[PDB]
């Protein structure tokens, strides 16, 4: 009777099944689902794509992700509070897996769940109305395995689609004359490709420092970083340097706010993405810049405008999974009803609360913590494992700190586990040295 | 009564032009809305440095590149109504460089006064039609201002082109390779590729012509491949033609002859797909790229909804006449002045149409076809006839000088048949002619 359209099978599109079928296993009656994917299999973001620009079927390219690519935070601080990586790997790891070992994890527990049975992949979501008259919402979508367009009316959508895809690409002066390649994070994929070159990054967060760290270690002649505003403040080596914006540009020779020049083989814009959902008009559609607190989003997942439509991850991210899953979670009580909405007017002052919380943050330690606050805040209202938040906060403080020291090793380190306890063991090989990012390279020894 | 034109390209330009043209005349014309969503007009002919995704995230739309010439005669392109030595006021060559004829486009346009129709930066979303206002529900996102708006028309003509979609086939291995791996949609600049190796994949103009810029501007090595026919030209000392890629590895590819060579970038010239992600099936175009797709009654009128029309969707010999020729004929059929024959006789003179297309062997019938097609077009409207047999007799002049040298085709000149004119030799071989510019191509040294 009722039926659930879930927008993307990324970790969040993954969480969302999980959450339902979690709920079935404890014998609850739970509504149909159907999940909409556009890649040919699950992960997101964590899907890899030797692809650029546009897929095999005309949709723009999903993933960011590149070769070489390895978690960014502890593992710890990712770990599933209901499926652990010590009842997936069967063994303990290193805290900074590459993307194939992670993709492996969360794969590995909506296998466990039986749920890849409720997504039709290779199918592209294409516009979402809703009907005042019914109440329901008609999702079209495109086939691209038949080549065909069909919709499907729903009670409650959950859009999973992520932020970090479509790209923020601003113009500089002189690029239609530069040449040499201008390519954004985004379209970023082998390191090989800028080795023995001279590479300029814009921007100032961790694109910038990892697509940085990236041709470094596969071996680019020099790096040039430059910030809109204020630097990245690490200690880079030798033939890495950060300065003030870029200016201009020649067909050779890059210039900065400083007075600065610098001849550059390439070009690679960090500069962020976009909020972009061009299957939703603006009644159902959140417009809203890159922060831990959008508007509009009651609980940060219901929409206040239409409470039957739902977003997961939209937030800026500190925390990623057990966030997701909280969301997920919270999302599957209120479909379900065993969570009811307050008032519109309640609701929107329960946000702005949030949201005046949200400005006074000035530290990285502040701002993970508002984060780890409102996802107790969710789990709290949940069926959902309860989890040593304030002891995962330590983490985050301990690996802050580890990338202060030095920005090229933080990855050497290991942290515990604050499911299970379990103290994760030193890699066999130093992330510098370790040039394969295969999952058989990973857990081998 | 209101039109909805959909894109500003050649195409979109030529309907507004037709519009404008009975209206000159005495005629009173509907009212126009025309929705591009590049901040400026000219399709594929405005070039970017942009790719894949451009600054709203809209994927970007123009396949053109640095030093990107004519590839054909002008003189096989000129408008019957606005000639070259009207916009130019001097004779000039044959195979002006994209800013050249970009410049003569925008000329008739500037003239015609029909700016004023056109809508920029806004991104045609979905195209309705409703059953019980027999009208066309257009959804449009506007990215000025980020709003998602929608407006009824009576008639829609679709001009968005169908070069702009990849086409892009894996090969195995494509996931190791070390090197650059590129649709010919995102090639940009040839000097990027100076001192390299270059495969490029597939065998029409794309892979002629990618390959000539990269041969021109200083490649080591240029490697075709060719899935069913080489192109069988002659072609340069560095510059090797091989049956098909069948796999690639970490630096080399391998071919169906057993040969294997290092490269350094793989060139997709793989060609394009219709696409309309804005459209349901009930309007939505569905054929491969070819001189008669079906569905299109004079190839221009939607079938199954004769309020709907198709601007430029067939393969192109001839391409900005056509795109008039079908321009006048469907300000034609909206404006009255033309009744439609029922949908059974349509696609019985569809049929017949298919059934002659399906003869053709060699280029001088596929072009002579098309010719006869445009002829057809003509005839039934007040656009100014012209001298198609005549043209036939420049496209098979073309064709030789491609076939005695592919790399001096565009130092040959030919005779105007709107004018009489005969094109001057151009001041410097295409070979050195290194300078991009309108400037440069203008002037003389
Ligand atoms: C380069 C990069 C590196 C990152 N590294 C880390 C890291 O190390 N650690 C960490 O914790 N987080 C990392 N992240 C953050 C990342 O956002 C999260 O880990 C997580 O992947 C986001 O999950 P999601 O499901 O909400 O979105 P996504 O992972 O982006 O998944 C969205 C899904 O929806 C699909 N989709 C989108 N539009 C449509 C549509 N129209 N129709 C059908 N399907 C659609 C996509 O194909 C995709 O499968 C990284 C992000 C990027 C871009
Ligand atoms: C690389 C390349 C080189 C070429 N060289 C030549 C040549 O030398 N000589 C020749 O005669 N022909 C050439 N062509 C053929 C080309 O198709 C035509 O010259 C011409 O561009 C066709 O014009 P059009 O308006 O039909 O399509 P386009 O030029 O492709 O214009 C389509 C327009 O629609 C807009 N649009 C698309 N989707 C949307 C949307 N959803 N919302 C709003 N706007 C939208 C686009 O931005 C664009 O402005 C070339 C084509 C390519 C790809
Ligand atoms: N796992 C990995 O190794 C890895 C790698 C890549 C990405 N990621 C993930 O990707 C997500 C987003 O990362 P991100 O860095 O791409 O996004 P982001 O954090 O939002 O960064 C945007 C950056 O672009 C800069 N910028 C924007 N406009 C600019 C302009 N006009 N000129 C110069 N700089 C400009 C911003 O500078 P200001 O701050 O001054 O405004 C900021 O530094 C994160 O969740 C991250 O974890 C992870
Ligand atoms: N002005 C210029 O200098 C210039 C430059 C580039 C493009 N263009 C224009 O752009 C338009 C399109 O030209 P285009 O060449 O890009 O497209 P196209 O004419 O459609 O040709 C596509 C090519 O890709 C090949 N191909 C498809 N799948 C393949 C596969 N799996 N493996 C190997 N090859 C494969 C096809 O080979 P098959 O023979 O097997 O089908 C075909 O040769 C034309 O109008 C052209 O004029 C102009």
């Amino acid at each position: 009777a009722t039926r659930i359209a879930i927008l993307g099978a990324g970790p969040s599109g993954m969480a969302q099944l999980r959450a339902f079928q979690s709920a079935q296993e404890k014998g609850a009656e739970i509504p149909e689902l159907v999940c909409f994917e556009k890649q040919a299999d699950w992960g997101g973001q964590w899907n890899y794509t030797w692809r650029t620009g546009l897929d095999e079927n005309g949709e723009p390219v999903h993933s960011s992700m590149y070769r070489y690519l390895w978690s960014n935070g502890p593992k710890e601080c990712l770990e599933f509070a209901d499926y652990t990586f010590d009842e997936h790997f069967g063994k303990p790891i290193a805290s900074y897996p590459p993307r194939e070992v992670l993709w492996d994890y969360i794969k590995g527990r909506v296998e466990k769940a039986g749920v890849r049975k409720y997504i039709r992949f290779n199918t592209a979501v294409r516009h979402v109305e809703f009907n005042e008259d019914s109440q329901t919402f008609t999702v079209t979508v495109q086939d691209h395995t038949t080549d065909t367009i069909y919709s499907e009316e729903f009670d409650y959508v959950v859009c999973c689609t992520g932020h970090f895809s479509t790209p923020y690409v601003p113009e500089f002066e002189g690029f239609e004359k530069f040449g040499g390649r201008i390519l954004h994070a985004h379209d970023f994929r082998d390191a090989l490709e800028f080795k023995d070159k001279t590479v300029l990054l814009v921007g100032s967060s961790y694109s910038a420092e990892d697509i940085g760290s990236q041709c470094y270690k596969y071996g680019a002649k020099k790096l040039i970083s430059c910030y809109r505003t204020a630097p990245m403040g690490y200690k880079w080596p030798e033939n890495w340097d950060e300065r003030p914006n870029l200016v201009r540009v020649d067909t050779e020779n890059a210039y900065f706010a400083d007075g600065s020049s610098e001849k550059v083989d390439a070009i690679i814009l960090c500069t962020g993405y976009i909020h972009h959902f061009p299957f939703l008009n603006d009644d159902l559609r959140l417009v809203t810049n890159n922060r831990l607190w959008p508007l509009n989003l009651y609980k940060g997942v219901v929409w206040e405008d239409n409470p039957k439509f739902f977003y997961i991850g939209m937030q800026d991210q500190w925390y990623s999974f057990n966030m997701f899953d909280a969301q997920a979670w919270y999302a599957r009580d209120v479909i379900m009803g065993r969570l009811p909405l307050p008032s519109k007017e309640e609701m929107k002052a329960d946000s702005m609360a949030w949201r005046e919380k949200e400005l006074t943050l000035v530290t990285a330690e502040e701002m993970y913590t508002y984060q780890g606050d409102y996802i107790q805040n969710l789990i709290d209202m949940t069926d959902y494992p309860s989890f040593d938040i304030p002891a995962t906060n330590k983490t985050f403080l301990e690996w802050k700190h580890h990338k202060k020291e030095n920005i090229m090793t933080f990855r050497d380190h290991s942290y515990r586990s604050l499911m299970t306890g379990t103290m994760a063991p030193k890699h066999h090989t130093p992330w510098i040295d370790a040039l394969d990012d295969s999952l058989e390279a990973y857990l081998s020894d």
